[PDB]
DNA sequence: AGCGTGGGCGT
DNA sequence: TACGCCCACGC
């Protein structure tokens, strides 16, 4: 974690130099994703992928036990476990 | 339950 | 750098 962030606030270190530019978004405000549907603006990529599906309603993720269906992988994952109680 | 959102990291 | 997973936490 030779990345520091230079934020005489925040405490954070990282091992790649992208971890860190991804990070300064914290600081910076800068959200560089907008919904096409909503105009909401987001800082990641992968955020905003999984945050439009709230919008069209689409979920690729299925329960294996149930069928019960999820729009994102971890939503799946915590609902997998509740069959075992 | 639904979902924002940060961290780690393979590629 | 950039994407896009997983994974986890918080409300
Ligand atoms: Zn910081
Ligand atoms: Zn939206
Ligand atoms: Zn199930």
């Amino acid at each position: 974690r030779p990345y520091a962030c230079p934020v005489e606030s925040c405490d954070r270190r990282f091992s790649r130099s992208d971890e860190l530019t991804r990070h300064i978004r914290i600081h910076t405000g800068q959200k560089p994703f907008q919904c096409r549907i909503c105009m909401r603006n987001f800082s990641r990529s992968d955020h905003l992928t999984t945050h439009i599906r709230t919008h069209t309603g689409e979920k690729p993720f299925a329960c294996d036990i149930c069928g019960r269906k999820f729009a994102r992988s971890d939503e799946r994952k915590r609902h997998t476990k509740i069959h075992l109680r």
